[PDB]
């Protein structure tokens, strides 16, 4: 018996979303997000697609995901799109939910990074994997009773099904010890969806890439969250304070400019002993 | 039942202080750095002693460490000293020392800050406690078995002793149980050092400042490192890009200016999917 992925409307309210993330560790939520906001950001990405990296980045080990060179990820969403750190940072449907899983765990929370997901027509599945292994504590610490690292949160811009390569995912697999292996990624269901819709798994979930079998790209945008006392993989210190001031304080937060306090209320990346923004007198929308 | 906090001459090599450290949790070592370069040091800091706070910082409870009022830190050193900037960061015993501690397990590590510490005359000792309570994670892993989060090198700028609230420190209580009591501060060894020695101990010993019973300030230098992983809890992201750029690599992702990698490769700290001084074109000594 293999459970199915369960989904609910943004509609019944992002109390029902979270009760069947901490019940299965992945949920998606339909008709989350206007797809016209979508549409803008599939714009702006797909200006600058070709200067993006394919396969691996430079001495990175590629065998725990199988990262290989039909796949395309590529960063730099804040720099690339106003509709991303307008609309997209400010969802408050994602802060919600994000709120419910980090807020007595650990504190404050920001990203990990945002990143798109391009499955190149032939690439293959991924190996079934949980994001978390990204941080090496996460092996020291028991699944079943320790805080959650990562949240995933992924829009596809067009449109996924199981022949295109949409997620596999493997509910109800968070709560168990970490393994060196978990399942073939051909006995997952994928996570099929439309634009405005988004998946939602947490870093212990199971999960990979599928095969697109179809002969176009299949593209999402994944926001990956965490607490504030985890190091980005993507830093932000390139973008230019005047974009950064036309953010609110809350999206500010979310690309690294900004204090995050542990639940314990003791202050990461601050500036001079003060809070970043009185360092700065940063301003914000 | 008391064991006492035992101690080398940097003489003798960064592999016997590391002995020590392993089986103690910390380790006085003596002559690590010539005197001349904390006194430059601590002339720095003195003429700017006037901007710093005393006691906590706004939002930050107390009563877990007993932070009081007769007690300065002063953060924000990388552009008060720059012998800091050239001497300090690139010590080569403490990096000896710190590769040993943290790459087989972590990867490459940075500061979480340093930090000037000053007992006032009339300061009270601190409650015993492990500094890596700072991060929620080391309450969810096993003491004797996990990672170490932090490292911290104390160097004196005056005399160190128990009179005037040299380090206290419980020798070999690095791998026992996480607790909410430790033990009181009168029943503990200071340690006692001249300018030019260090003090090292890690995130799991139990340790405090002393009460200053003299009639002069105690102020230490402390340098607390730790994974690449964790976000520091001072960022650098206003120290001018020229004052950064006359440091050596080393240095600069000290300070937060540079890629992270993990025990595993993965990079932390990138900028556009790159490497940190790739993408920047910074340069360095
Ligand atoms: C564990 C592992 C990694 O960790 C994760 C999963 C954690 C975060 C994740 C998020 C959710 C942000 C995303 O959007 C897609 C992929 C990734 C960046 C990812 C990339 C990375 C470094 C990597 C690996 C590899 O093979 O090449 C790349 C790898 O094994
Ligand atoms: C756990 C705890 C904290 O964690 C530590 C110990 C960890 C790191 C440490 C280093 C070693 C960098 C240092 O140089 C001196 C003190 C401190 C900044 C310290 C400050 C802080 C946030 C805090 C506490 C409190 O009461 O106010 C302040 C507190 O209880
Ligand atoms: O492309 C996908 O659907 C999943 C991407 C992923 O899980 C990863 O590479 O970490
Ligand atoms: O002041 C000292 O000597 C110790 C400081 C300390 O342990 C702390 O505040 O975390
Ligand atoms: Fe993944
Ligand atoms: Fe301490």
């Amino acid at each position: 018996h293999m459970p199915p992925i369960r989904r609910v409307n943004a509609s019944q309210g992002s109390d029902a979303a979270y009760q069947i993330l901490q019940e299965d560790g992945c949920v998606i939520v339909e008709q989350v997000i206007c797809p016209n906001i979508i549409a803008k950001i599939s714009d702006d990405v797909n200006r600058v697609m070709d200067k993006a990296t394919i396969g691996a980045k430079k001495g990175e080990q590629t065998h725990i995901i199988n990262m290989h060179n039909r796949t395309i990820h590529m960063g730099d969403l804040v720099l690339t799109s106003k509709t991303y750190r307008d609309e997209l940072l400010n969802l408050p449907f994602a802060h919600e939910v994000l709120e419910k899983v980090f807020k007595k765990d650990s504190g404050d929370y920001w990203l990990n990074m945002g990143n798109i997901l391009n499955m190149l027509p032939g690439a293959e599945a991924q190996r079934p994997h949980r994001d978390d292994y990204l941080y090496p504590v996460s092996q020291h610490m028991d699944p079943a009773t320790s805080p959650d690292l990562m949240i995933n949160i992924t829009f596809p811009l067009n449109e996924f099904r199981h022949d295109n390569g949409g997620t596999l995912l493997l509910p109800k697999s968070h709560t168990g010890p970490n393994a060196d292996f978990y399942a073939n990624a051909e006995d997952l269901p994928a996570a099929e969806m439309q634009v405005g819709d988004a998946l939602i798994f947490t870093g212990k979930c199971v999960h990979g890439g599928g095969a697109n079998r179809s002969d176009k790209p299949r593209i999402g945008l994944a926001l990956a969250a965490q607490p504030g006392y985890l190091t980005p993989r993507e830093s932000n210190v390139n973008v230019p304070r005047d974009i950064v001031e036309t953010m609110t304080p809350l999206a500010q937060r979310m690309i690294g400019w900004g204090t995050v306090r542990t639940k314990d209320t003791y202050g990461l990346n601050m500036l001079q002993d003060k809070d970043f923004h009185e360092a700065l007198g940063l301003k914000s929308k």
